[PDB]
């Protein structure tokens, strides 16, 4: 895209090793992100310091954008590189002044934000209404859905252990483990180590 | 405000009675809206029709924005008038073109989607780390620390029907009693009809 090249060459550029943190909760927010390649999680973590995927982001995501509209706020969810990444940024000081000249790219960020809150709402619907074996379930439809979602002569295929899941539905590994197993004697899935194979 | 009055002077203005249903999920979305007066609920449901509130808006608060970043899409909630309202209504092909005019606009919008965001994740949270018991639990502390709560000589005091925790919570008003009741046991709330006493 050439409105995002405009975008990124008011950016400084850094690669951050799989596993790496990018935003740590709390912190002050006052620069925007872009991923130009790579993927990310977003964490959020409880008392006891468990944590829960809230979403995962890839390249063309921006992050960072929920302090940008209102100065003084702080990360609401910790970042962390799933693999190898290489993110823009740029402070929300410059990025304004980008929406001044073109507004466009101030679209181009409503449009993902309008796209996580359907997405998260949807997510509080599933706690909300599934049982642990059915948001399980939908877990591994989103993941096979996935844009690294691989493909599988049966259907799709993805890799994630099952504390992943444990932490992207609330529940444990050991929880997660039962779960999968029943799901695959209800032949839904097929689990041989870390690589499940959902159908759809 | 002046940007604010010259958006509503591109909208055409409707009162909804208290009640009454101004967006059904699963609607083609292609009209903003903007609340001038009241309040509503924005809620989902499950399987078998039970309802989660899932956010209050009032007034200020533009509504349906959701479907205007992608052509083609559904209202992902209901939003049902709180109390009597009068709504703001524009087609997303004026508002886009507002934004060509004034960027200032969108960029009211994009505000309350972050806040949107980080709140919805916030109540993700919860929903994952606490059964039906714990949250209505943790609903009963946050309406005692709301600014309308009252006081009382053991703690805070509250009132509320039994349906609209339930809805709080994503239960029915049959698991809310139940629920309600065991509190009691442990001695924890006291419930004399739609006021209970929270303590502490
Ligand atoms: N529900 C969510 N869906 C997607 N991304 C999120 C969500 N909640 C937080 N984030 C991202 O997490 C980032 C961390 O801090 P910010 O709030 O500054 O910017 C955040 C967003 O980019
Ligand atoms: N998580 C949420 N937080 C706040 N408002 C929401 C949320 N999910 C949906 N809505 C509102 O519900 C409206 C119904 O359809 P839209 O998706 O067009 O626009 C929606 C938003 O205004």
């Amino acid at each position: 895209d050439p409105t995002l090249e405009w975008f990124l060459s008011h950016c400084h550029i850094h690669k951050y090793p799989s596993k790496s943190t990018l935003i740590h909760q709390g912190e002050k927010a006052e620069t925007l992100y872009y991923i130009v390649k790579g993927s990310v999680a977003v964490l959020i973590k409880d008392e006891e310091g468990k944590e829960m995927i809230l979403f995962y982001l890839n390249q063309g995501d921006f992050i960072g954008e929920l302090g940008l509209f209102e100065e003084g706020q702080e990360r609401s969810a910790w970042v962390r590189a799933k693999t190898a990444c290489e993110v823009a940024e740029i402070s929300y000081k410059k990025f304004r002044q980008l929406i001044q000249v073109n507004p466009d790219i101030l679209m181009r960020l409503s449009a993902q934000m309008a796209r996580r809150l359907q997405v998260t709402s949807e997510k509080v619907g599933n706690l909300a209404f599934l049982d642990v074996t059915g948001r399980i379930a939908q877990t591994l439809l989103n993941l096979a859905k996935q844009p690294d979602a691989m493909t599988h002569p049966d259907g799709m295929q993805i890799k994630i252990t099952r504390q992943e899941i444990g932490q992207i539905v609330g529940c444990s590994r050991e929880t997660v483990g039962r779960i999968l197993k029943m799901l695959e004697d209800q032949n839904l899935i097929s689990a041989h180590g870390k690589t499940i194979v959902v159908y759809g």
